[PDB]
């Protein structure tokens, strides 16, 4: 999460 990439907790890749 916290961004637009890959797939994290919500929105974000990971790094």
């Amino acid at each position: 999460l916290l961004g637009r990439s890959g797939n994290d907790r919500l929105i974000l890749s990971k790094n």
